[PDB]
């Protein structure tokens, strides 16, 4: 009972892509009416869930910062449930959560190669969606732990299936995108194809859609393994292959996952989430 024109105005940001050829909106600062959305949603008594993994030193290095900022900026004004996946619960920080925030922690198995830790998330999120998340929330977001919220990340980002535009390529042409280019991988995307380059650090939608996103990405990750090949950018490559075949119903602008190392060009008006500086030497133990 909600139409796009009710809360989305592409004309507010005329200098940037605000609509896809499949009529899906790309939410940029200034184009959305959060107040109209907060009311509409408050009446449906929606609950928004957020999953975040932290295995190894990713725990001590980023979990607290992520959770403290999520608590303060994520879906404010609505019930939110944080789903924390760690390999060692003893090192999990218990920050104080505010109104309408609550959480739960699960201990998971730590995979050997950081590449599998990142890729296994797909299998695990799905298991939890079927087991419980599908019964506790209306929309779900799955994010990387190595980032922090800088401002309101609200209901204007909700949708069937939501994708995030990676900050370094939102202006590049598809043939410049770092898609997997080997036809031997399930993630393969031929030159001449592609809409955008999606970032794996943020994606979401209804539990059902996210269940399908992850199941499909994991089938793809498993297949490559049987074929002795590994996607160039792992799950992101698979995710991009997936969002190609199944266009997202909503796309978030780089303002929702920005990397300050790029600086801050005219297009990024109000950063809502920023990348943590990479510390691979400390947080990773391989390759
Ligand atoms: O040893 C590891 C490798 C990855 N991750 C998780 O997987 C996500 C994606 O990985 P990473 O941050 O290494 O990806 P990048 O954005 O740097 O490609 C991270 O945010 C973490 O939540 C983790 O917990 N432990
Ligand atoms: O290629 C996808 C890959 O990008 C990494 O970020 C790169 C960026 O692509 C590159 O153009 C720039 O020069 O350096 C960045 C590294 O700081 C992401 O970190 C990775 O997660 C993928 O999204
Ligand atoms: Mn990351």
């Amino acid at each position: 009972k909600l139409k796009l024109s009710d809360w989305f105005n592409p004309f507010k940001r005329p200098e940037v892509v605000t609509m896809t050829k499949w009529k899906a909106p790309v939410v940029w600062e200034g184009t959305y009416n959060r107040a109209v959305l907060d009311n509409y949603y408050a009446k449906q008594k929606i609950t928004v869930g957020l999953t975040v993994f932290a295995v190894g030193r990713y725990i001590e290095h980023y979990l607290e910062e992520f959770l403290t900022s999520a608590n303060k900026h994520f879906m404010v004004g609505h019930p939110v449930i944080f789903y924390i996946m760690v390999d060692d619960v003893s090192r999990m920080p218990l920050i104080e959560l505010g109104p309408l925030r609550s959480f739960k922690v699960f201990k998971i198995k730590p995979e050997k190669r950081w590449q599998d830790i990142s890729m296994m998330r797909m299998k695990t999120i799905g298991e939890h969606i079927v087991a419980h998340i599908q019964h506790e929330v209306d929309f779900l977001f799955c994010m990387d732990v190595d980032q922090v919220f800088q401002d309101k990340f609200g209901v204007e980002t909700l949708g069937e299936s939501v994708a995030q535009l990676q900050a370094w390529w939102y202006k590049a042409d598809p043939n410049d995108f770092t898609y997997e280019r080997r036809k031997e991988s399930a993630a393969y995307i031929p030159f001449g194809e592609g809409d955008f380059y999606y970032h794996a650090a943020i994606f979401g939608g209804t539990p059902t859609q996210v269940l399908n996103i992850t199941q499909e990405c994991f089938k793809g990750i498993l297949k490559d393994k049987k074929n002795d090949i590994e996607a160039q950018w792992h799950d992101e490559s698979h995710l991009n292959k997936y969002f190609l075949l199944n266009k997202p119903t909503k796309i978030l602008s780089p303002e929702y996952c920005w990397d300050y190392h790029i600086g801050l060009p005219a297009d990024i008006k109000l950063v809502k989430m920023s990348w943590q500086t990479k510390e691979y030497n400390v947080v990773r133990n391989n390759v």
